[PDB]
């Protein structure tokens, strides 16, 4: 009955993002529902051996969902989901946002510690992990919550023992009997993402704001249905899922290619394996690929385009990506609380090297501020404070620190420090807190 909580933007912005068009009031599984319908057989998603198209993502995923819905698990109700880099994470995203059950992704990298402070914020009526997980890898950190009464209702493993219930199974094999389901409704919360780095701290997203940053990146990196991007990054990260990642990507009819991780010589041989003709990646992967790429350079030239976002990225470096990758560089400079910022297809090499680009949305408001929280002159550094249609009006449950991170005016606060350049586009220069 009732559902997840959150921090609502006021009713007169809403309003103005449903006039604008970028609210729509579609569940995130718009995108899986309508490439069904407009081409069910091409390739949505290619992981090591397999090829799963448009439609058997949703076969599957909806198969998933009427298993979760049949024991129980619905609206209201939340779930943890561990998994590497693998076709799986998708078809449980799909299938999770399908039958209405509120997601946190964790980070295949996270241990005991963080999935604790997950579980202990939003009990989980369901988790999914892999046996070959070190946290996984015998029982003894989940028998740890019986102790603390925060056990979920339902386990499923990827690799799973005998004893365990098989996520592959739950995929695969249909419900015996039919449970009603539906998404969680398009102005509430879809799913969790986590900030970059204590514990990483839970943002709720709505189906409207998610789905809108997804769709308006798709449009910006130029994305079609020849679009082939490799998903070499973290699944989870909102990088990898929404700038434009895989879900633009799948937005617009694409293939997403996975890598188990930005490895140079196995990135290398999958781009070649399957054309791979965009790819997205951290500075310090851009470095590894850099120091291999000239031996590879056969293996690549199908890159079209390589996003570099994440961290300090020199203009050294940057030159070195059309030079050394054979390809465009695009520059993004994005939070997992909402506003992310691209450097254009069609902006100078000027842009494209010194800056990390401008904003997803017109309606994206940015404030530079100096310490006492004025804007600075033109051109100056000062902090970023930003609002607008996908960013966050809130942390999950954390009034005391959303009191301290948010003005009045309902603005962000992410501790960047950055300058508006003469050209319109941001630079990062670094943090303050
Ligand atoms: C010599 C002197 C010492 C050097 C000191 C240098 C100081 C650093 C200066 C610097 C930072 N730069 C810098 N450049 C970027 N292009 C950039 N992109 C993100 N960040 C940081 O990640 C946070 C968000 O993290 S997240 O995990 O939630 N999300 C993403 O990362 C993300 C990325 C893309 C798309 C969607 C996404 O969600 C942001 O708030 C920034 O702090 C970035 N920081 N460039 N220069
Ligand atoms: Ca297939
Ligand atoms: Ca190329
Ligand atoms: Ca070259």
């Amino acid at each position: 009955k009732q559902l997840i909580e959150f921090v609502r933007w006021s009713p007169e912005r809403a309003q103005h993002y449903r006039n604008k068009g970028y609210w729509i009031d579609q569940p995130l599984t718009r995108i899986l529902t309508v490439g069904v319908q407009s081409h069910p057989h091409s390739l949505a998603i290619i992981c090591g051996e397999r090829q799963l198209s448009y439609i058997e993502l949703d076969r599957l995923s909806t198969n998933l969902a009427t298993r979760l819905a049949e024991k129980g698990l619905g609206k209201g109700d939340t779930a943890l989901v561990q998994l590497p880099n693998v076709a799986e994470f998708y078809i449980v995203f799909f299938a999770l946002l399908k039958a209405g059950v509120v997601v946190l992704n964790a980070l295949y990298s996270h241990r005991q510690y963080e999935l604790n402070a997950f579980i202990k914020q939003i009990q989980p009526k369901l988790l999914i992990g892999s046996r070959q997980h070190e946290v996984f890898s015998n029982n003894q950190f989940i028998d740890s919550l019986h102790d603390v009464n925060l056990s979920p209702e339902i386990i499923l493993m990827l690799n799973h023992q005998a004893t365990d219930f098989g996520l592959l199974d739950w995929i695969e094999t249909p419900a015996e009997t039919f449970v009603d389901f539906s998404s969680t409704p398009a102005d509430e919360v879809a799913f969790f993402q986590l900030s970059g780095g204590g514990t990483p701290k839970l943002i709720p997203r709505t189906h409207n704001d998610y789905d809108y940053s997804v769709r308006a990146s798709a449009e910006i990196c130029g994305l079609n249905s020849n679009t082939r991007l490799l998903c070499a990054l973290p699944a989870p990260h909102n990088f990898m899922l929404s700038s434009p990642g895989a879900l633009g990507v799948l937005h617009a009819g694409g293939c997403v290619v996975m890598a188990p991780n930005p490895e140079p010589l196995n990135c290398f041989s999958i781009i070649q394996r399957h054309q791979v003709n965009m790819a997205s990646l951290v500075p310090s992967a851009v470095i590894m690929w850099l120091e291999k790429a000239a031996q590879y350079k056969d293996q690549i030239q199908s890159l079209k385009l390589l996003q570099v976002g994440g961290a300090s990225f020199p203009e050294s470096l940057a030159r070195q990506v059309p030079e050394v990758l054979n390809c465009k560089l695009q520059q993004v400079f994005g939070m997992a609380e909402g506003l992310v910022n691209y450097t254009r297809l069609d902006d100078s090499d000027e842009q494209i090297f010194t800056t990390q680009g401008r904003p997803i949305s017109s309606d994206d408001e940015i404030k530079i501020v100096d310490e006492q929280y004025r804007e600075v002159p033109e051109g100056e550094i000062g902090m970023l404070a930003t609002r607008g249609p996908y960013t966050f009006c809130g942390y999950y449950q954390s009034p005391e620190h959303n009191s301290q991170v948010f003005d009045e005016d309902n603005y962000y606060y992410s501790g960047d420090l950055v300058q508006r350049t003469p050209d319109g586009n941001l630079r990062v220069v670094g943090r303050i807190k």
